[PDB]
């Protein structure tokens, strides 16, 4: 119920919200269904529509207007946006050479830059130089302040996932808003984009900016806008906020547009129809700019023209139907689209079986354009499984399609022509940032970077402490002029041991043989010196990992390659070396096919055992630092300590073996040298973060050695690729990839053939950023280098994506 019958005299656009009953006058009242009476006629007045004519200047005052032209409309803060250009002489914003804006240029009484945030639905990267020339507000903007070539939404690449995200630094799992439709089994309630439920405030989680700020006690204009509220209104409320006395004006604001989404459904991302909506949100972003020039406020306020996710090709005849897969159809829900998640339709059936669901929609068609996965086993640089709104069975669907349930969903729900949701790395899924004013550098081309991690640089704006969140602070320093923030180096918690020798062979009674016994104060000496640590410079690259969690682990050395051992997990944490442009590759050796020594220098009691391995059946084990890039045949046997050795799935092993055969060594020739640090991760509680010992659901048959949920590569060379990856003297190129360690390769369709058709396409859609795999080792890398720390913040965020020019 809502008590309609009270009035928005004088309270149009209110700042602060009322409670129910009482009638509603701000900008999301009629999404509620809750104005005032008078709501319309005083707060969306039309009349003579939304710039001043030659004819209107100086005009008397008439309440009616839209917006006015008299001579008291700047000291009311409701000029039409055009009013000085039309009636004063002055020229349009975008017609004005830009000028570096090296200080605040702001009126008395503005404490700081306000931050005024445009966010465009569906505003595909591309769009900026194939729309450019239609675009002359936008091109100014992009072109005067800094700009990326495109910025990286989260998945799911819909709509409130990613405003959610841009508003709280946090991952969908972690904010909540996992898709545009969702179920919450605890809740027992449903989420979608048409209704009531929506609006209910335990959906949305984490802490947004405008409640950041509030908090901090900076005020916030309201963020989100009622569609029916024309874009026109939107602005001039936004400029009339900015003439609120001091103590009552916003610090931020937000203007939102529904396209060029909304055509882009339509008429797929470069319909010819998309010229259009594209010329007018270039008109807007004029008005706004026109706007802050009236009000001198234009070399004061920091723009921040964003998108939300791009837009991709899409029609109703590529649908992959899940009832050309499934015999029970109807015992599942999908939720369908540009992504599919299943779950059983009813909660009382035990015969729903998520196994045999996952095995009939795996590799079942030859073209097939989805791909069934367990949440836990998606690409963990998606983030998307640690909810209780994230179904356990996804499915990824390739770009340009759609997977329905039935085909009469698709014809009785062609219409549309473009869509989104898809994998966040794809290409037509990117989307535009822009950051225009003081506070932001000029003319400035910055790298890609993702939207997880502006929440962070908006509270820099703002003056304002972030709550905790998914970005890296710091790591976007180079887009700013000022409010840089400078962070330290986290504290080391564990130190390490530096073990000697001290056990003989005879202590060990682990199963474990090698033919090593063929035997010099030459070579002897020079053996001891790479166990203290003589090659370490040549290997640990960029310092030691530091363990920031209390643990026991030893630094161990040798010739090809260091390692940090963890006398809790019996396992590298990490495992570094170096391999030249020079380096050549061996095989194994037949007498050493099955050679594993022991070490030592770790106890027996902190050692692995062969006997697991022989005994569990399902379980092999594999070499981190790998023996086919030995340096030389004695140094060989070192890669064959059982310090070396990790828990690997044979199935696992195909790729591994590949990865370490061929792709290492690839990879040095094209790079100039690559370093490699190598490690498992254990995460069986998919959130993202390092398992403690007591969260390990599997150990290798009889023993205490833990299995790893996936295996990591870091993998940094020099970006100037003309110097050595072990002689670089500037910023370093990096990529890295975690990989499910999987007893199957039910992933790779073309698992079948050799490894040079598929483990490389497995190991691309596997690609992480170091940030990532620090989240999930509780190791902080890269810590001794000659790069400023905020430059190896942005290293630390970066992916490789693979995929070809924007
Ligand atoms: C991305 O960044 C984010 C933000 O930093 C990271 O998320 C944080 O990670 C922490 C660890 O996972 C987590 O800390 C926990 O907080 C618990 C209290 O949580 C509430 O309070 C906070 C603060 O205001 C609030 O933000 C939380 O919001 C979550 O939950 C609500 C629903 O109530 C949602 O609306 C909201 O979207 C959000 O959901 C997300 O997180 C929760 C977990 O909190 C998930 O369940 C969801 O799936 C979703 O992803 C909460 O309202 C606190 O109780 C926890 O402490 C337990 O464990 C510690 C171990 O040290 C132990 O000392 C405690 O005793 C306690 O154990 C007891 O409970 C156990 C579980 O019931 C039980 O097994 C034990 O036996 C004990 O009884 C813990 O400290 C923090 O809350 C989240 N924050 C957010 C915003 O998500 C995220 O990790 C980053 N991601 C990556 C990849 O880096
Ligand atoms: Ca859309
Ligand atoms: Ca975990
Ligand atoms: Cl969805
Ligand atoms: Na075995
Ligand atoms: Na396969």
């Amino acid at each position: 119920w809502t008590a309609t019958s009270g009035s928005c005299k004088g309270r149009c656009f209110e700042l602060q919200e009322v409670g129910p009953p009482d009638c509603r006058c701000d900008n999301l009242c009629k999404s509620y269904s809750s104005c005032c009476h008078d709501f319309d006629e005083l707060c969306l007045k039309t009349a003579r529509g939304w710039e001043c004519t030659k004819d209107r200047c100086g005009e008397v005052r008439n309440e009616e207007n839209a917006c006015h032209c008299s001579e008291d409309c700047l000291s009311r803060g409701d000029c039409c946006t055009n009013y000085q250009v039309v009636c004063k002489g002055e020229s349009h914003w975008v017609d004005d050479d830009c000028e570096e804006i090296k200080v605040p240029e702001c009126p008395a009484g503005f404490v700081r830059p306000p931050l005024i945030i445009f966010s465009v639905d569906g505003f595909r990267a591309s769009y900026m130089k194939k729309g450019s020339k239609v675009m002359p507000n936008i091109e100014k903007l992009r072109s005067c302040g800094t700009h990326a070539p495109y910025m990286r939404p989260v998945y799911p690449t819909k709509t409130f996932p990613n405003l959610y995200t841009l508003a709280t630094g946090l991952y969908p799992e972690s904010h909540g808003i996992v898709g545009n439709s969702m179920y919450d089994p605890v809740f027992d309630a449903s989420f979608h984009l048409r209704g009531r439920e929506k609006f209910n405030h335990r959906w949305w989680g984490g802490q947004p900016l405008w409640i950041t700020a509030t908090k901090q006690g900076v005020r916030a204009g309201t963020f989100f806008w009622s569609v029916s509220i024309p874009h026109e209104r939107r602005i001039l409320t936004i400029l009339q906020w900015l003439s609120l006395p001091d103590n009552e004006r916003p610090s931020v604001y937000a203007f939102y547009s529904e396209q060029p989404d909304f055509s882009g459904h339509k008429y797929g991302p470069f319909g010819p129809e998309m010229t259009n909506p594209l010329r007018e949100i270039d008109k807007t972003v004029g008005q706004l700019m026109d706007g802050l020039k009236q009000l001198r406020l234009h070399r004061c306020v920091n723009v921040i023209f964003v998108g939300d996710h791009g837009m991709e090709d899409v029609t109703c005849d590529r649908t992959e139907f899940l009832s050309n897969y499934l015999t029970n159809v109807d015992d599942i829900t999908l939720v369908p689209g540009t992504l599919g998640r299943i779950r059983a339709k009813s909660i009382n059936n035990s015969k729903y079986d998520p196994k045999t669901i996952i095995a009939a929609l795996t590799c079942k068609k030859p073209d097939q354009h989805f791909k069934p996965y367990m949440k836990q086993h998606l690409p963990k640089r998606l983030h998307y499984a640690n909810n209780r709104r994230i179904e356990d069975i996804h499915l990824l669907v390739d770009r340009r399609w759609h997977v329905a349930r039935k085909p009469l969903d698709v014809y009785k729900k062609c219409f549309f022509q473009g869509d989104h949701g898809f994998d966040n790395k794809v290409n037509s899924m990117q989307t535009v940032f822009v950051g225009y004013g003081p506070t932001f550098k000029y003319r400035t081309k910055v790298p890609p970077f993702e939207n997880i991690e502006l929440y962070n640089v908006m509270c820099d704006l703002l003056g304002l402490k972030p709550a905790p969140n998914n970005g890296t602070h710091g790591s976007l320093n180079h887009l700013l002029r000022t409010n840089t923030f400078r962070p330290t180096m986290p504290d080391e918690v564990s130190r390490p041991n530096y073990p000697g020798i001290m056990y003989l062979q005879s202590e060990f009674d682990l199963g474990c043989t090698c033919d090593d016994k063929v035997e010099n104060k030459l070579e002897e000496l020079n053996k001891r010196l790479h166990t203290k640590g003589s090659t370490k410079e040549r290997h640990l690259l960029y310092g030691r990992p530091a363990v920031l969690y209390r643990t026991s682990y030893d630094i161990l050395y040798h010739t090809d390659f260091e390692s940090g051992y963890s006398e809790i997990f019996l396992m590298p944490l990490w495992t570094s070396y170096t391999i030249s442009k020079q380096a050549e590759v061996s095989s194994i050796p037949e007498h050493l096919t099955n050679c594993v020594r022991p070490d030592v220098r770790v106890s027996p009691g902190f050692s692995q055992n062969c006997l697991a391995y022989k005994n569990d059946k399902q379980m092999s084990y594999g070499f981190l630092f790998p023996p086919y890039l030995s340096s030389s045949p004695e140094a060989k046997y070192d890669a064959f300590l059982v310090t070396n050795m990790v828990p690997m799935y044979p199935a696992f092993k195909r790729v591994w073996a590949y990865f370490q055969r061929v792709l290492v060594k690839k990879y040095a020739s094209e790079r100039n040298g690559v370093n490699v640090i190598s490690g498992p991760i254990f995460d069986y509680n998919y959130d993202g973060l390092r398992d403690t010992e007591d969260e390990i659901k599997q150990y290798v048959e009889g023993s205490s050695i833990p299995v790893p949920t996936h295996y990591y590569s870091i993998i940094t060379s020099c970006l100037d690729f003309t110097q050595p990856a072990d002689k670089c003297d500037g910023p370093l190129s990096v990529s890295s990839f975690i990989l499910p360690h999987r007893p199957d390769n039910d992933e790779s369709c073309n698992s079948s053939e050799d490894e040079s058709k598929w483990v490389e396409e497995l190991m691309k859609m596997h690609t992480a950023r170091v940030r990532d795999i620090e989240h999930l080792t509780g190791l902080d890398f890269y810590r001794k280098t000659s790069r400023s720390y905020s430059e190896i913040l942005t290293l630390k965020t970066y992916l490789h994506t693979y995929e070809s020019e924007i």
